[PDB]
């Protein structure tokens, strides 16, 4: 029970300062102690500066390809945090990684991917980041990072990007929470047809029914290992306000927690992201703590905190 | 996919004012637009200057038979909307109407079990909505359009309201979201059976069946027009705060669009009203645009608009 | 159908004054007229004046045996209690106790178990109220009536808990609502093979199957009488703010009355607990009557208030 959890304090695939705060936030709640109290021998990977990535970020606004904004800072930090998790996870331990926005996914799923090549990928978020950079309206790529590991519209993908290995297939994604999707994003789910459970579903079926169906989607032999690539947006702004693009109608904090329980005793997690903490952007202190607890308990559930007696 | 969005600015059914900016509201919010953007041609059908009635409606104390607050306000106006509905059920368009209180009802069904008799109808609400003349307390008619429908209490319904025809029976109504009935309407709802579905059914069953049984209870053929007459105080106060008769425990948000989902998703329906938003009776701006955005929700989501692709 | 309503404004088991204002309030809200308004035949029971205890609980720090605060005065007032209402239960007279912390059970359960030998008790609490009096870390009282009603760490239990009957077996108590279950209190529960339905079980299963459940498990023959000790920590502080130890992820306002009928339904509460409303630790005068009201609508609903006809 080794974990090693990984600092992507990046905010260069979207405008808003902040998110790259998530990482020391996280750390300054607990996540360690957390996660050191669950069983876990774990240590702290530090991938980059986030201060002098976040300098770096908001002075070059010459960073762009197209409506694509900071190509070139995204993939090189994404870059990094790839090389810094395939080696966490060839060293056979768990790699953790706190966001920092979504755009880190790229480095995050081409890590584990590399190294477990038929794992599959849980995506929690309220929107399908996989808008592909010809298609982009906002050119954000916090919202792009599935297109360029499932290698969509490769024509357009810049030289940058070069370093990205082509690992995830369409059958190994499914979402959970979707409920913001872009009319391009609906039209790529489901010419891929990539299992996709919206709100819809959960209000449908309940939580539980989603989480297992999303779960068997990705795992066919019923063997393989899972990745979850957590967006705390997918939980409704009631209970995490401090995010980004936050949407109306989302999990309840017991759904979003619920869900990694279920995860968490399937036994097959092998990598957790935590992305889009972004603690400037909240109104008022409750919710910047509102937000980083929920980032923290996240961790702790999928990592095998119980309500009842487990060990 | 022709569409007639019918505006009934009408407060008359009710003592507060605001509940007649509603449409206006509902279109500056782009209510038209987004139908328009769902594929239907639509076109906007006036059928009273609001403020005039508005007007007459604050004004005239003396409109009182009984208990019974303006039921010749309530009766001609009605009868107009009655009147305008008729006509575009019978050209073949889809009447969308907007509140304005729900006592506009009483022309919305009559108008389109006119055209279409074996129509069933939903009455979305925390209400009945079916206290008789004689029987009703506050005399308030937007709390009494089933009971003049059904034609109940013949004897205490006076002559003004002698234009509605006696096309609505009993089993063809069914209630969703029922939490607030009086003593005298649950005697009406055991005595005639009407299907209804309280928030203990939702809580029971949850929403998906409950809907199922609601449809189920007013299609026998299973080939039955619907109409859906929604009022949005079904919602709880949490989502919908601007409206006139909130209660604890209602539908969440996401529960009151996946109710217009799964409407859409059975293709028969031929009307529905929206009704009750008041924006004036907001404590904050942010209230009026959480309750006029839900109305323009609900008619997406009714409309056809869905979380993924289905064009 | 005749009814006790034992008033039990004890905060002795806690450190927040204001629980024992609990009775008063609840009765300020017109719980006996909510009561006979359903048919039953009421008094009122006073067991002890609670500003006479309060005065003797703020003034007397001295009472402590260990890490356990005011053993004494607890013991004193819970078999005050217990008298009370085993006599009433003798009577032939529903117990309805209102609380005061949570502490009161020791008496109530006690009390109702002597008359009921085989009464099941379905325990509805964010906690599982079951520290022993050698592994209380906080030592307050209220989260420890269980271990001693069940007669765990009898070495350890002072004499002054010399009066409490031994009725009440580990297979005849089954929780609803855990979320904050100590780690003392995981290994009881799993030891003594205690039902206990967490949160997680409510979002796996729903409220309805969680219900049905738990009164299985406190009712083999199928027969058995069932007490509910109602702690209103149970719901999300969203709804229930003004209590002493709120914990997030709660019952829903719809969950917390959905439980109260589907037991009502089931004919056979013996008795009810409603514990842990303090009007004092309201931050505003709306949360004072969030928690007030939903006090008095828990015992409607226990006692048979239903949204649509019943009688
Ligand atoms: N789809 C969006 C949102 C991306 C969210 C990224 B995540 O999940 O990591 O927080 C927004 C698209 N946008 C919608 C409104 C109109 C303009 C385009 C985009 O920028 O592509
Ligand atoms: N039942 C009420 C509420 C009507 C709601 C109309 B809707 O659904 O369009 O908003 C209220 C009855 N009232 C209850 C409290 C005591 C006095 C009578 C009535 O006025 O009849
Ligand atoms: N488990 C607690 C809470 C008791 C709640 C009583 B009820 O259900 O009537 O409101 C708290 C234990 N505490 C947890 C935090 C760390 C210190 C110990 C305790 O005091 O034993
Ligand atoms: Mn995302
Ligand atoms: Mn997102
Ligand atoms: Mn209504
Ligand atoms: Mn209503
Ligand atoms: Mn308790
Ligand atoms: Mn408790």
């Amino acid at each position: 029970k080794k974990m090693s959890i990984v600092l992507a304090p990046f905010s260069g695939g979207q405008p808003h300062s902040g998110v790259e705060l998530g990482p020391d936030y996280l750390l300054k709640q607990g996540l360690q102690q957390d996660m050191e109290k669950l069983g876990w021998d774990t240590r702290l990977e530090r991938v980059f500066d986030g201060k002098v990535v976040e300098a770096r970020k908001a002075s070059d606004n010459g960073d762009r390809i197209g409506r694509v904004k900071r190509p070139r800072l995204t993939a090189e930090c994404t870059e990094k945090i790839y090389k810094c998790v395939r080696r966490v996870a060839e060293q056979g331990r768990f790699p953790l990684t706190i966001g920092g926005d979504h755009s880190i996914a790229l480095g995050t799923v081409a890590g584990v991917l590399s190294v477990h090549p038929d794992a599959g990928v849980i995506w929690v978020d309220a929107h399908a980041d996989i808008n592909t950079m010809s298609g982009t309206v906002s050119g954000n790529l916090h919202g792009c990072p599935l297109s360029i590991l499932l290698g969509l519209d490769r024509e357009n993908i810049p030289e940058c990007f070069s370093w990205v290995p082509q690992v995830l297939k369409p059958n190994k994604i499914a979402y959970i929470g979707l409920r913001a999707v872009d009319d391009e994003e609906k039209k790529i789910l489901h010419d891929l047809n990539i299992a996709a459970f919206s709100m819809h579903h959960v209000d449908r079926y309940g939580i539980d029914k989603v989480v297992s169906m999303a779960i068997e989607a990705v795992s066919p032999k019923g063997t393989e290992p899972v990745m979850v690539s957590y967006d705390v947006d997918t939980i409704d702004p009631l209970y995490v306000p401090a995010t980004g693009t936050p949407v109306r109608g989302g999990l309840s904090f017991r759904e979003a927690l619920f869900l990694c329980e279920r995860i968490a005793e399937c036994g097959r997690l092998v990598a957790l992201d935590v992305v889009e903490c972004n603690p400037l952007l909240a109104a008022t202190e409750s919710h910047v703590n509102d937000t980083i607890s929920v980032g923290c308990a996240i961790a702790r559930c999928m990592m095998g905190e119980t309500l009842l007696y487990t060990p």
